[PDB]
């Protein structure tokens, strides 16, 4: 169940932006969003797919652990932080697509599909290239479906080892201080219209957890910081964070 | 351990005495402002919550980081203690009575065996089974803390990998786009000298720096200096911005 709260639209409008934030209060089992229809609109996950891809790679032993080093392939790419060696922690942090494309190739289509059905991940459709389907293939997931997935991960309820789930949650770590912890992943779907930015994850408090999933129209990269900025304004409006 | 006395400026600054120890994991090199004090062994006090958590999890005394340990209804001086807690919050607010109950359930024999496996300090649990790390015979130095923490970091202690991952989760203190700090504070008051502790590590993209500091702490007023002085050292060494 999602209650609509259109007052959050002011934070989009303020920033000349259009999109949706979806929040889920774990203790109360209640959801909230500014736009019910867009909350259920499915889009390409793009880099947010690094969450399930990580889980599958670890569960299958494609990735041994979070210290294993994936050597740069020597190809210079546009994002400078990609042109160096990575481990799982840094490949998540810097959203290093070619590292995850190598995982996908090794996982292979059969296991990939089986896993995404186990996860109930969006439309469970991996059609397209095994190495890019989540960037330009047939898979789609909505913000509310992201939340349903993330809740399973939070509770170690996905059909992969507990260990895999704990390592991915570690790798998702974004921010922590004395008030909250955020575990999350950004994304930016550019290859297929509409261009959209994602931020999905959760906020751990002492006594509750708030799951979130947002997406917004993103015609250029110059708005990418608004993913987190708008989300955090919403969280502050709702007194989830100071 | 190389000595770097220039870090004394940060203690002098704040009218303070103590020691910071750093270990550069990639280079396998350590640095401290005071070699003697780096190796002086003190009561661990609340820093004992690290091994105590590991042992409680490995033995199933704590099932997971969500299990709730209900307040025993006794009002204590630290308000945050007077409420239900889980492992995460018990660590955050350094809730001694929760960890005293763990220690009773663990028991003397298993606690001793585990502290030998960990090579923890002088491996001596003499005193009350639920207070020996506050006012019994156990002693650990800043350099011994680092040896212990390295083993934890690398999942090399003799408890399950899962126990180690959980405790490192529960140690999470600060994270941002520059670093992650996993650490535990302490304040040893019950038996002189009164000293504050901070032990842990800083994770970077490409290295880890382990730390352990202790300082004289005649009152609770100066407790913020544990982190503040450590961070001045880290900043001077270009480990954090
Ligand atoms: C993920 O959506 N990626 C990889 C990288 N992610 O950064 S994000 O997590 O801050 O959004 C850059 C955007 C996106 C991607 O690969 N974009 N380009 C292509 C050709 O798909
Ligand atoms: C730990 O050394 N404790 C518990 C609590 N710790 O907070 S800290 O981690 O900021 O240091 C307060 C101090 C200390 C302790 O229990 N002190 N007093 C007594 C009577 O044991
Ligand atoms: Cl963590
Ligand atoms: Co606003
Ligand atoms: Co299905
Ligand atoms: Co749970
Ligand atoms: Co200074
Ligand atoms: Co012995
Ligand atoms: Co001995």
């Amino acid at each position: 169940e999602w209650q609509e709260n259109k007052s959050w639209n002011a934070h989009f409008t303020e920033h000349k932006s259009q999109g949706v934030v979806v929040l889920w209060n774990e203790n109360k089992q209640q959801g909230f969003t500014n736009n019910l229809k867009r909350a259920n609109q499915a889009f390409l996950p793009a880099s947010t797919f690094k969450i399930p891809n990580s889980l599958i790679a670890l569960d299958l032993g494609v990735v041994k652990d979070e210290h294993q080093v994936f050597k740069w392939d020597g190809q210079t790419r546009d994002i400078a932080t990609w042109n160096r060696d990575h481990n799982l922690i840094t490949a998540m942090k810097y959203s290093v697509v070619p590292v995850y494309q190598e995982f996908a190739r090794q996982i292979g289509e059969a296991r990939m599909s089986k896993m995404l059905h186990a996860f109930d991940y969006g439309n469970e459709d991996i059609s397209g290239n095994v190495d890019s389907f989540w960037l330009d293939g047939g898979i789609r997931i909505s913000a509310t479906e992201q939340i349903s997935f993330l809740r399973k991960l939070y509770h170690n309820k996905l059909h992969v080892s507990e260990r895999s789930q704990r390592i991915v949650k570690q790798a998702m770590l974004t921010e922590a201080n004395g008030d909250y912890i955020i575990r999350a992943k950004t994304g930016y779907s550019t290859r297929i219209e509409p261009k959209i930015g994602w931020w999905v994850g959760w906020v751990e408090l002492d006594d509750n957890v708030w799951f979130f999933a947002m997406n917004m129209d993103m015609p250029t990269s110059d708005g990418l910081g608004l993913r987190q900025a708008i989300t955090k304004e919403v969280l502050k409006q709702e007194k989830i964070i100071p």
